[PDB]
RNA sequence: GCUGAGAAGCAAAAGGAGGAAUCCGCCCGAGGAGGGGCUCGCGUCUGAUUAGCUAGUUGGUGAGGUAAUAGCUUACCAAGGCG
């Protein structure tokens, strides 16, 4: 496999490097993509994805020179997952990828719209405050402030996690506005 | 590069964008185009019921000064200069 990034380092310009890559872009969608200007041998993409979201930044590796001239003209200006990608020329290009592609399968663990991100929780307002709305509201699965690492308070962030995406769904949009008490709040599913 | 006969000395810099590639820059020079600053020949209204004017005035040197020549400025010498 590593016969790949050497085969391309050989040729020269097999090489197409790809950057603002998005959140949701994967080896496949990578590979889908630019296959359309030629077979690609093989895809690179950086670990970023501790979560869904990555690093930005990638190689493409053609069979041809010409394949990858012609990738680099086109793409450049393509959306994918709501984010654009250029494609500059890159080093030869470097398909670690198959170690990243097994990360990236077992890091992902969280999918679709399922917690929700608390934003303008004014200083005063506590853990259990939170437990209070999130169990309140649509059933409930675990709540967090995010507090100031350096000393503690709580820098006023935070989540919940709900039982359903009906329930994140409906606390996004009955909370937005949301006095508690002090500031206005801000939700998103996240 | 400059000062100076030489001797000698003196003088500059800035990072930013981008993954890179590179691009925009910056400092010191050398040309060019264009734009300015000066100088001069000639042309540029009437009145003699206005006939003398001009003393930094017109020259010269020295010292300064200007981006540059220059009474541009100043001290001294010459008495010029316009009609």
């Amino acid at each position: 496999s590593s016969t790949a990034s050497s085969s391309s380092d050989g040729e020269g310009a097999r090489r197409l490097y790809v950057g603002n890559i998005p959140r949701n872009l994967n080896n496949d969608e990578l590979r889908t993509i630019v296959e359309e200007h030629g077979a690609i041998e093989i895809a690179e993409v950086m670990y970023d994805k501790y979560s869904g979201r990555s690093r930005r930044f990638g190689f493409v590796t053609m069979k041809t020179v010409e394949d990858a001239n012609a990738v680099i003209e086109k793409l450049n200006d393509t959306e994918i997952g709501g984010r654009k990608i250029k494609v500059n020329i890159t080093e030869k290009p470097l398909e670690g990828m198959d170690i990243a592609t097994t990360q990236a399968e077992d890091s992902q663990f969280v999918e679709s719209p399922y917690k929700v991100y608390i934003g303008n929780l004014a200083k005063t307002v506590t853990n259990e405050l939170l437990k209070d709305f999130f169990s309140e509201k649509g059933k409930v699965l675990g709540a967090k402030v995010q507090r100031t690492p350096g000393t503690s308070k709580s820098n006023g962030f935070g989540f919940v996690s709900f039982s359903s995406e009906e329930e994140v769904e409906a606390a996004i949009q009955a909370l937005n506005n949301s006095v508690l008490e002090g500031q206005k709040i801000r939700v998103n599913k996240a």
